[PDB]
């Protein structure tokens, strides 16, 4: 083996992520065969599998050389996994990580919350100094073909997102969040535009398509979401056409493409048997079928241009950077629908540059600065929440929906959204000291998933 080739396929692992479930906590699927426990926020504990990927993560970063681009790299792998695992949980193993094998008697002490942020802020900045200039020659790279400019405008991005994330603190260990924030907008550099999206391309070969092509849970009981379609359909949203199928009624009426009240979803927060009789008489839209008929579909966006102008426009908004948070917003959404017109393809006459114009001249889409702030916000973030519809943001939508409160999560009387996951079964059953200690310092000794963790509160 070499870094190169171990490069390829830690690349391809995360870049690959995408979360069917998280977009039924964020209101874009419905289940209508039974009750989903990520529709109706029944979740309980998560899992620790991320740690299997942080450890070929380790193994590439230990076959490259010392200050090598691949080292570079290994620190953005790790930042995206760790910030993941810690918005699940809240405190988890990292400084003591990956230092004995999985199945060892030794298991992992937790570091605080506000010490993983920190720490990975700061492997975030070490990764972008380090490729800073440099003349390195890569090899395996899937995502940007060895551009290691590419690799720190991602860098910077993620830098910003995780920044964003805690638009509640001033600090994250000694980091002043807006400063930082700041510091990073004015230094650069950037993602620039659609072509500069940390995303993975499928190619029709074994072992390089599309994560849901040939994917079962795609039949009998999966529909769309009423609310996610009442959002599109509101704001006259073409991308409703790419995302979603006319329900199969509108269809037989021959209602066109473009007919908004061709397209429906189920009610998430009623009993499913209800919304079934609505999917069987055939009154509900489902995904597209291009999201598991076709082995290319679209490239998964782990952070793209999109995400990155918005949460510019929010940080604009809040006063951190000055800029043109309208043109911030207008150019995401733009580039939103440039991504769409490529592979919604039998929709791409929907999804045209003029298209968007008109859309972002739409009531409740158009900005200006007129809108009251939250107004703003709520512009910025729902413009954030659509487009993630099966995409590789995974768990984040769900959690800017907490840090923020939109999208508002349709749910049944007295039905709390979690803040978090519970710790898994294994670390209580193997590393019950450590976890018990993690408890102790978080939530005086609770569990639950109703307990707020560090960066909310
Ligand atoms: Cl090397
Ligand atoms: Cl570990
Ligand atoms: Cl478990």
């Amino acid at each position: 083996t070499n870094p190169s080739l171990l490069l390829t396929g830690v690349a391809y692992s995360a870049f690959n992520q995408t979360s069917s479930d998280a977009c039924h906590a964020a209101k874009m699927l419905i289940l209508t065969s039974g009750e989903s426990k990520y529709q109706v926020y029944k979740w309980t504990r998560g899992d620790f599998d991320y740690y299997s990927n942080l450890r070929d993560v380790t193994k590439m970063s230990e076959e490259a050389g010392e200050g090598s681009a691949y080292q570079a790299l290994a620190h953005f792998f790790r930042a995206n996994y760790f910030y993941q695992l810690t918005l699940d949980f809240g405190s988890i193993p990292y400084t003591d990580a990956l230092k004995a094998e999985t199945d060892a008697n030794y298991q992992p002490a937790y570091d605080s919350q506000e010490v993983v942020l920190a720490g990975i802020l700061k492997e975030l900045e070490e990764a972008d100094k380090m490729l800073e200039g440099s003349d390195e020659i890569i090899s395996g790279d899937i995502i940007y073909n060895g551009n290691l400019v590419n690799w720190r405008k991602l860098i910077n991005a993620y830098r910003l997102r995780i920044l964003m994330s805690l638009s509640g603190k001033e600090k994250v260990g000694d980091i002043d969040v807006k400063s930082e924030f700041s510091k990073i907008v004015a230094d650069g550099p950037l993602m620039e535009s659609l072509s500069d999206n940390g995303q993975l391309i499928y190619l029709d070969q074994q072992d390089n398509r599309y994560p849901y092509f040939n994917d079962s849970d795609f039949g009998s009981g999966r529909f769309m979401d009423s609310t996610y379609i009442a959002e599109l359909a509101t704001r006259q949203d073409p991308r409703l056409f790419a995302v979603a199928t006319q329900t199969p009624n509108a269809e037989k009426a021959g209602k066109a493409i473009n007919d908004f009240s061709s397209y429906d979803g189920g009610d998430p927060a009623v009993p499913y048997s209800l919304v079934n009789d609505k999917a069987v008489a055939g009154n509900c839209s489902k995904p597209a079928p291009r999201y598991y008929q076709t082995p290319t579909n679209e490239p998964m966006v782990l952070l793209g241009y999109v995400e990155q102008q918005l949460i510019l426009a929010e940080a604009v908004v809040r006063g951190w950077i000055q800029g043109d948070d309208k043109i911030y917003y207008e150019s995401a959404v733009k580039a939103s629908f440039e991504f769409y017109q490529k592979y919604a393809v039998s929709v791409a006459d929907y999804l045209t540059q003029d298209a968007a114009a008109e859309y972002l001249r739409n009531d409740k889409v158009a900005y200006s600065s007129s809108l009251s702030t939250d107004e703003k916000i709520e512009r910025i973030i729902m413009q954030k929440y659509l487009p993630t519809f099966l995409q590789g943001s995974v768990w984040l939508p769900y959690y800017e929906a907490l840090r923020t409160g939109y999208p508002d999560f349709r749910r049944a009387a007295g039905v709390s959204l979690p803040y978090r996951w519970m710790y898994p079964q294994d670390e209580y059953n193997n590393n019950a000291t450590h976890v018990e200690a993690a408890l102790n310092e978080q939530f005086g000794g609770s569990d639950k998933t109703s307990d707020k963790p560090w960066w909310l509160q």
